[PDB]
């Protein structure tokens, strides 16, 4: 299996939003088959970001969900060629954020190339003012369709006063190769921002990841 029950990635992510370019490195570890992990980044071209660090974690690894046997693991399945993903995030704002990414694993780690693009968010909004704080548990609707795996939910972000900023959130996962797509389940997410610095120029976060029927 070129997919171990300990697995690292590399990251390298580039974009911008609002018309703020920048460029996030990181490296991250975890238990593929337990659908856990962690990783650590830091803005490397940019900082400080003048948006929140929330928009981007849900972008910073579908190969660490943990499924049950009769369900089929179409993105584990897919390596070590990988697959690419594409999203879009709807926020009730306005702000709009739409993601490439490509994913491989090479000499026994992960790799992940990502680009996000970020626009429409108010000035006075919470991402701009950075007033988000993480996200609550999410649980993504998975469904074949066109030959390729959907996703969709709406996540909400926790904001300073108590509130929720929400999104609703679209993603097309395509397999390299034509691996077994499975039918249509739950994926129950929850992730969290374990630690970081002031200005989030270095952060670190962990994520677990299960999928179940619906």
């Amino acid at each position: 299996e070129v997919i171990k029950e300990f697995m690292r990635f590399k990251e390298h992510m580039e974009g911008s939003v609002n018309g703020h370019e920048f460029e996030i490195e990181g490296e991250g570890e975890g238990r593929p088959y337990e659908g856990t992990q962690t990783a650590r980044l830091k803005v490397t071209k940019g900082g400080p970001l003048p948006f929140a660090w929330d928009i981007l974690s849900p972008q910073i690894s579908k190969a660490y969900v943990k499924h049950p046997a009769d369900i089929p693991d179409y993105l584990k399945l897919s390596f070590p060629e990988g697959f690419k993903w594409e999203r879009v995030m709807n926020f009730e704002d306005g702000g709009v954020v739409t993601v490439t990414q490509d994913s491989s694993l090479q000499d026994g780690e992960f790799i992940y190339k990502v680009k996000v693009r970020g626009t429409n968010f108010p000035s006075d909004g919470p991402v701009m003012q950075k007033k988000t704080m993480g996200w609550e548990a999410s649980s993504e609707r998975m469904y074949p369709e066109d030959g390729a795996l959907k996703g969709e939910m709406k996540m909400r972000l926790r904001l300073k006063d108590g509130g929720h900023y929400d999104a609703e959130v679209k993603t097309t996962y395509m397999a390299k190769k034509p691996v077994q797509l499975p039918g249509a389940y739950k994926t129950d997410i929850k992730l969290d921002i374990t630690s970081h610095n002031e200005d989030y120029t270095i952060v670190e976060q962990y994520e677990r990841a299960e999928g179940r029927h619906s």
